[PDB]
């Protein structure tokens, strides 16, 4: 019941500062422009200890499955090959990605009827707000 309030199908309804986040991560111009148009569906499910997060989008479809606290390989929507670890901290899913000596942290939280995704790279934050589909 660990992630019950996250489970479901969610649709992006607003974004702030995403272009700058992507720049900070190292995403190139064309990818930033195409990725920034997308309005993804995020589908979160749990089966036993395994959490699955899918992103269905006109840009890229992605899928990760993981156990909390257990590192895994991830290929991100912008084609970084990263090592990821996701934990639950005070009810927030905290996702750290490491690659090439760099790090970014993605927090996913339930706030009212929304699922808020906060993406941080050094000093740069982007906030992505999802609602139930
Ligand atoms: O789409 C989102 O709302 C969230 C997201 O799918 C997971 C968290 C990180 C940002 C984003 C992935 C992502 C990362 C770099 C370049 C383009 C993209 Cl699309």
């Amino acid at each position: 019941h660990m992630c019950d309030a996250f489970v479901g199908t969610w649709k992006l309804v607003s974004s702030e500062n995403f272009d700058d986040y992507m720049k900070e991560v190292g995403v190139g111009f064309a990818t930033r422009k195409v990725a920034g148009m997308a309005k993804p569906n995020m589908i979160i499910s749990v089966n036993g200890d395994v959490i699955t997060i899918k992103s269905e989008s006109t840009f890229k479809n992605t899928e990760i499955s993981f156990i909390l606290g257990q590192e895994f390989d991830e290929v991100t929507a912008d084609d970084r090959k990263v090592k990821s670890t996701i934990t639950l901290d005070g009810g927030v899913l905290v996702h750290v990605q490491k690659w090439d000596g760099k790090s970014t942290t993605i927090k996913r939280k339930r706030e009212d009827d929304k699922l808020v995704v906060e993406c941080v790279m050094k000093g740069v934050t982007s906030t992505r707000v999802y609602e139930r589909a």
